[PDB]
């Protein structure tokens, strides 16, 4: 089933300069009892970032034993707690800072990664979908459509059923989506089960930094206005969509107002969302919705409100 309300659970991609890095010092998977909290809150879909260089520290080589086994245990815990997992290769279309499709990182190496991910986990009941690449941007934008096809081809060698979440150029901007996305119309999925996934932050530059407050001339519909280009493109092209990232600070009613209006518009169009972010090691990170003594998470009440409003059977938007 397709849940409209979900969360990112971040931590396994942390401290990206420390490779392989040490679990519990530089990066963090969910501890025991982690998923039971969110399951109790009524949240049942999780987007889970993974670092490519940790999963596969040499291109074209077998997956890393330590890191892949942590993914195994996370999916086991997800299954135990009725959580559906979207695995996210959280790499900005780059491997050790070089763009997929350059001589350093041929598309065949990215296809190899995706084959190994599907081969290892397509048999796991908690696996829901593959988000094949987080936020291509910059020098990767031009090459990303060709890389995406290689990644699709990779997953489909071993998993011919699950949805593939396909992000776009320019940090998968929902607001700028139609400026670049026409290049993705050439993508071919033999299983015909692709879902496009855009991101939206509502600070001025949409970086999700929220360096400033909302400001005097803040528009509560900014979230809706920034996903409208994406959703309208989906309708125009008969495609299915998804919002893989959106988060706001906890300290201004204007942000929550924009959130509530955004969720209402996504609900009208059966577009799921993954809130950025929960996770086991966020500290006082301004966008965290993980419980923390003395910190209020008003965003989670909005998520729960719209989870009870979820009456969709599949990814929208609906086709006329
Ligand atoms: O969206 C999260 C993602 O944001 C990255 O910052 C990006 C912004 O996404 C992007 O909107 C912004 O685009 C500005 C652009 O730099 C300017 O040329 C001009 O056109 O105004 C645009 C804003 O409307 O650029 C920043 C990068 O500078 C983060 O880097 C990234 O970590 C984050 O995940």
């Amino acid at each position: 089933s397709v849940d409209l309300i979900g969360i990112n659970v971040a931590g396994a991609e942390f401290t990206g300069g420390k490779l392989p890095g040490k679990h519990g010092t530089h990066y963090f998977f969910p501890p025991e009892g982690y998923f039971e909290y969110w399951s109790e809150q009524g949240i049942h879909t999780v987007r889970f970032p993974l670092k490519w260089e940790r999963l596969q520290p040499s291109l074209n080589a077998e997956l890393d034993d330590v890191y892949a086994s942590l993914v195994d245990d996370m999916l086991d815990q997800a299954k135990e707690n009725d959580i559906k997992v979207i695995l996210d290769v959280h790499n900005y279309a780059r491997y050790r800072k070089k763009v997929i499709g350059t001589e350093d990182v041929p598309v065949s190496a990215y296809q190899d990664l995706m084959e190994r991910i599907a081969k290892r986990w397509q048999g796991h009941d908690a696996l829901f979908a593959y988000d094949i690449m987080n936020q291509p941007y910059g020098s990767a934008d031009k090459l990303w459509p060709a890389a995406a096809q290689a990644g699709i081809d990779g997953v489909r060698k071993y998993d011919k059923k699950r949805p593939l979440l396909i992000e776009g150029a320019s940090w998968s901007s929902a607001a700028r989506w139609p400026r670049y996305a026409d290049e993705l119309l050439k993508l071919k999925d033999p299983a015909d089960n692709m879902v496009f996934s855009a991101h939206v932050y509502i600070d001025e530059d949409a970086s999700g930094s929220y360096k400033k407050g909302p400001g005097k001339d803040f528009e509560p519909m900014i979230g809706v206005k920034r996903v409208e280009p994406f959703v309208n493109w989906l309708k125009e092209h008969g495609k299915k969509g998804h919002i893989g990232e959106f988060g706001i600070p906890n300290d201004d009613e204007r942000w929550l107002d924009a959130m509530d209006k955004l969720l209402a518009y996504l609900n009208e169009n059966c577009i799921p969302i993954n809130y950025w972010a929960a996770g086991p090691s966020w500290g006082n990170y301004k966008l965290s919705i993980e419980p923390k003594d003395g910190e209020k998470r008003p965003q989670v009440a909005l998520l729960k409100k719209y989870a009870a409003k979820d009456n969709c059977s599949d990814f929208g938007p609906a086709k006329a």
